[PDB]
């Protein structure tokens, strides 16, 4: 699925990504954006045969089971596959664990580059929430 902007940010507000660890919703929009430019769908394999999954492109090394990612764990306990999904709870639940791992949302590597220290509530500028 190819979410609108606002569409996203009513989905990351009905499953509670708003201001969690006091990340506003228009980080996790941000995030969301460079990430997966907002497609559910969206995979990247990185040099070390890890797989980063979905609109928030959450890597195999340590939080989903894609089976093919040796000496990696899954610390969300789900297969990477359910991070595709239309359904965005799964996506949701794991980032919740990522954003808690104690770098908060550095974890996203394309959150620190292009989001972190913006104008982020424009990406959420004009959206009935
Ligand atoms: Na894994």
């Amino acid at each position: 699925k190819v979410f609108g902007r606002c569409e996203l940010a009513a989905a990351m507000k009905r499953h509670g990504l708003d201001n969690y660890r006091g990340y506003s919703l228009g980080n996790w929009v941000c995030a969301a954006k460079f990430e997966s430019n907002f497609n559910t769908q969206a995979t990247n394999r990185n040099t070390d045969g890890s797989t980063d999954y979905g609109i928030l492109q959450i890597n195999s090394r340590w939080w989903c089971n894609d089976g093919r990612t040796p000496g990696s764990r899954n610390l969300c306990n789900i297969p990477c596959s359910a991070l595709l999904s239309s359904d965005i709870t799964a996506s949701v639940n794991c980032a919740k664990k990522i954003v808690s791992d104690g770098n908060g949302m550095n974890a996203w590597v394309a959150w620190r580059n292009r989001c972190k220290g913006t104008d982020v509530q424009a990406w959420i500028r004009g959206c009935r929430l």
